[PDB]
């Protein structure tokens, strides 16, 4: 009855840092997109911007 | 829900990215030839041009 308790505890702790990691994972890929569509709006901002080269 | 309309967002982005770069590549080669006429232009007002050699 103890051990079972404390498992279900720990098997709660568990559930709530899978689901925490599965969101750091979604965030991480987004915002290196994101920041691929920065870079590639600043390349565009150069060639479509002002005089130079 | 909160990932689809952030993806939708970046998709809107993607799509104004491709035409730009398609406007951008009509631009250069229209150009290219533009600038080939001009020194053709030039050759023939060299040629058909004052008196030299
Ligand atoms: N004569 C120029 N006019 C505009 N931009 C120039 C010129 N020469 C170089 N640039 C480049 O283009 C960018 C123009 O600055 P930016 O702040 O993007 O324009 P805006 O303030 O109109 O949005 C600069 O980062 C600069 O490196
Ligand atoms: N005697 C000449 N008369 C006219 N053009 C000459 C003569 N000798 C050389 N040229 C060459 O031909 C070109 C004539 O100048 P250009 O401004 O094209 O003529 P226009 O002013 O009549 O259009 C010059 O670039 C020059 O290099």
């Amino acid at each position: 009855a103890q051990q079972r308790t404390m498992s279900e505890n720990l098997r709660r702790n568990l559930a709530a840092l899978e689901a925490k990691i599965s969101e750091a994972k979604t965030k991480k890929n987004m915002l290196q997109a994101r920041a691929k569509a920065a870079k590639a709006n600043a390349e565009l901002q150069q060639t479509l911007g002002g005089l130079g080269t």
